[PDB]
């Protein structure tokens, strides 16, 4: 279900919120 495409932008959405903790 969603969680397949949850994932999916997770890992896309983990670098731009990890961007964050790096900025």
């Amino acid at each position: 279900v969603f969680q397949f495409l949850g994932k999916i932008i997770h890992h896309v959405g983990n670098f731009v919120h990890g961007f964050s903790h790096v900025f």
